[PDB]
């Protein structure tokens, strides 16, 4: 039980306005045949064009919302909408393109999907709110067959070319005209009352309905992300490495240890309230401080209300010492905080568009994160870059230019000349810091934080 049986029933009520008279009793086997495709009893890696909700969740990076609206059905022009914001008009003879025949529309579809997906996934999952025209338009740009490999590399084939009779992945498909072995899921099969807009609008105010196919494609994918990653959460599902995951995670641990260690040295807080991940470990194990932990799983819907986290009767006195919120997203941080908050607006291959301003951050696991909100940080200031080290000035064991920097907080810099070891460590830390910031993380600190207080920790 890993793939969707072709003999599974498909509910057709949502299809009967575009396809009147459609049988109520329908399987995926009969639907695929009605769509103009032939599977030929093939056991070659592609058992069904449609996939289960569980398979869809494992391939969230491949999700492309897709809608087709009748502009005027073999006789009328169709408006093809994608969650990339693209609208294409196909004639049978928020970017809006004029009417063109299918032979050229299919080339644009292959280019668009290839550019969007090459750094995200090995496939495409068309996310539908199926009403009929989208399913019957697939024969004009989709070809199916056995699972294949790319003609220029070892990746699975996602595109086909009728000009060269060859197959390509998303990286090698320039000039290709057909999408090959795509996957799809109809959100209407999950059990909903009412139309797409009424279901989407219950959870999201950021996507509107400008009455165009791409608006529907965007709402469809947003609703699917809500159902799979907001109202339902699965942190056991592992996702492949596609970018700088390892370096980002290692950088985050390095920055956390640096910042908290320096805050404790600079202001000598007697207690630290560590709020967030129930599996957190002390990030500064040698610190003298009374370390207290408070469990809160990552919020995937709305940011936590600070009143619910702190009140309703623990140290109780969160106003004592300092509070550490390392990716624990709250509505308004208290003044005595050290904070790491993911900025959902960041553009990256790890950060996918989400629900209601939120984003789906996929790095080993998938985390839907509430929309970044500048007002959460009104009691704090942005944490400036700094490097601090009390380790001995000694090289041990990569060519060199002497480091001059006001933010290298070390004994050698206090003494007037940064040593080789601290220069190498400073440059490595700066790279880690820049990697974490560029990945979307933002750092905030209590207004009294001053690195000038670190210089007297060398006596
Ligand atoms: C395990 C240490 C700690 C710094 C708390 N991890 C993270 O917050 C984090 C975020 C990303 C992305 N990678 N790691
Ligand atoms: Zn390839
Ligand atoms: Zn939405
Ligand atoms: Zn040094």
């Amino acid at each position: 039980p890993t793939h969707l049986s072709v003999d599974t029933k498909f509910k057709t009520e949502g299809l009967c306005v575009d396809i009147p008279g459609i049988p109520k009793d329908m399987t995926y086997r009969r639907l695929i045949s009605m769509m103009g495709f032939k599977m030929n009893y093939q056991v070659n890696g592609y058992p069904n064009m449609f996939i289960t909700r569980e398979e869809a969740i494992r391939h969230v990076r491949a999700w492309i919302g897709f809608d087709v609206e009748g502009c005027h059905g073999t006789n009328l022009p169709l408006q093809l909408g994608f969650s990339t914001g693209v609208n294409l008009v196909a004639v049978p003879t928020p970017l809006m393109y004029k009417g063109l025949p299918w032979n050229v529309v299919r080339i644009k579809i292959v280019q668009m999907l290839s550019d969007t997906l090459k750094n995200l996934s090995d496939r495409v999952v068309f996310v539908l709110w199926a009403h009929g025209f989208e399913l019957t338009s697939m024969k004009y740009f989709v070809k199916i067959g056995p699972e294949r490999t790319c003609c220029l590399c070892d990746r699975r084939a996602t595109c086909f070319s009728t000009a060269s009779d060859t197959y390509a992945c998303w990286h090698h498909s320039i000039g290709f005209d057909y999408v090959y072995n795509p996957f799809m899921i109809d959100v209407q099969q999950w059990g909903f009352t009412g139309n797409l807009q009424s279901n989407h609008d219950l959870y999201c105010q950021v996507h509107g309905n400008a009455h165009v196919a791409s608006c529907d494609a965007i709402m469809t994918r947003c609703l699917a992300v809500h159902e799979c990653f907001v109202k339902r959460v699965d942190w056991t599902i592992e996702y492949p490495i596609i970018g700088d995951e390892l370096k980002i995670n290692a950088a985050c641990r390095k920055v956390q240890h640096m910042v908290v260690k320096a805050a404790l040295l600079a202001d000598k807080f007697p207690v630290l309230h560590d709020i967030g991940n129930p599996k957190a470990i002390k990030c500064v194990p040698q610190a003298d401080v009374e370390w207290k932990f408070y469990d809160a799983q990552p919020c995937s819907d709305k940011a936590y209300k600070i009143e619910e986290l702190f009140y309703s009767y623990h140290s109780d006195k969160f106003t004592d010492g300092v509070c550490l919120f390392w990716n624990c997203n709250v509505d308004r941080y208290p003044a005595n905080s050290i904070v790491c908050r993911f900025d959902t607006r960041v553009l990256s291959n790890l950060n996918l568009p989400g629900c209601d301003g939120g984003s789906l951050y996929v790095n080993k696991h998938a985390f839907h994160t509430p929309a970044f909100d500048k007002s959460a940080f009104v009691n704090l200031k942005q944490l400036p870059f700094f490097y601090y080290s009390d380790s001995p000035c000694e090289s041990h064991g990569i060519d060199y230019v002497p480091l001059k920097s006001a933010t290298c907080i070390t004994r050698c810099n206090l003494g007037g000349a940064v040593c080789r070891h601290h220069a190498n460590e400073y440059r490595l830390y700066l790279d880690a810091y820049n990697m974490m910031i560029s990945a979307g993380f933002s750092l905030w600190v209590y207004k009294q934080f001053d690195t000038y207080n670190l210089w007297n920790t060398f006596t």
